[PDB]
């Protein structure tokens, strides 16, 4: 099980496929981070096209509430979209858990900005913000370094 | 009259309104790509010459045809550490691509101390998907620094 792109097999973007192929070396890797104070003590676990959760729900990125260890799925890698610019790669996992009292109760979303760092294959995975104040198109933002994002 | 964010007036995300304020000094400017097409980009202002309400337009050099890539009444904007991403939705619909959906503009604005705004260039056009296609552009700006 790897990331799934938009469209039945074959109608898929050769650009996005070429990118998935490029990110292969990060598949085996796992990224973690704990942000927040208390009602914010969160631990975000991120993976590229691999289960980042312990509930086998196909999570590409999970948000763990340190207090009670409850696991929330922020995005799923079978609803993945990717594209790159000159020195960055944007990764997006959709199909996350539904909001209950925010954003029209739409599924959660994770947006990961991958910037170019010649010094490491991958490192510095850091949560930036959560936009849950819109009627739609909300999301969680994270950033990380990777030499794969370089040209 | 400027950029329109998802939601009712005065009820839009405070994170986006804040961002629109920081980009005000770019409102009165106009950016152009340096092929076959010419792209003209503007922040929350008409970039075309046909009152279509275009935020970014693609011009057919040979015949002067103006194609609306995205309109500013349908903006989405957010920022990271040293970059801001602006997206204009609702361009002219595709005829033989992307489930004939409306075109779209994605502009990546990276930080740069030396300029208020410069180096606007097309990066690519993703028209090979059943949906969620888009045109991608990059530009430098000191307003993208923090
Ligand atoms: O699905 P909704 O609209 O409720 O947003 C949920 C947020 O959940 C995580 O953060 C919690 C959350 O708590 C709500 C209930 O689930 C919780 O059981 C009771 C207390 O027992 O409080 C409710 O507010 O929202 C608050 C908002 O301030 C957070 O502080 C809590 O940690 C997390 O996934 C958020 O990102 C998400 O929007
Ligand atoms: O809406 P569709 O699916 O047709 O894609 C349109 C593309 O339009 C711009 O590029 C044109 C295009 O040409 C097709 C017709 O639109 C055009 O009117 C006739 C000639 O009068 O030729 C057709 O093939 O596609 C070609 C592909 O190589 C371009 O070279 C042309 O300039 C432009 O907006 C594209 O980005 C857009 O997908
Ligand atoms: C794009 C896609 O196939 N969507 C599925 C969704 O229907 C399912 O609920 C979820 C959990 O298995 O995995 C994904
Ligand atoms: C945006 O403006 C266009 C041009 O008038 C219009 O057709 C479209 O419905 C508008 N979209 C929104 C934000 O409702
Ligand atoms: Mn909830
Ligand atoms: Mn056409």
């Amino acid at each position: 099980k790897t990331c799934d792109l938009v469209g039945e097999k074959g109608k898929e973007s050769e650009k996005e496929l070429a990118l998935l192929k490029r990110l292969t070396p990060l598949f085996q890797k796992s990224f973690e981070s704990t942000v927040g104070q208390s009602p914010d003590m969160y631990s975000y676990v991120f993976r590229v096209c691999r289960e980042a959760g312990q509930h086998s729900s196909g999570a590409g990125l999970v948000q763990i509430q340190k207090s009670n260890g409850k696991e929330t799925v922020v995005g799923r890698f079978n609803e993945t979209q990717i594209f790159q610019g000159s020195n960055w790669i944007m990764l997006i996992y959709k199909g996350g858990d539904e909001y209950d009292n925010h954003c029209g109760r739409e599924q959660r979303r994770a947006v990961v900005m991958i910037s170019c760092n010649r010094h490491t294959l991958a490192d510095n995975f850091n949560p930036v913000s959560e936009e849950r104040g819109k009627v739609q198109d909300c999301f969680y933002l994270f950033e990380m370094d990777s030499s794969l994002a370089c040209s």
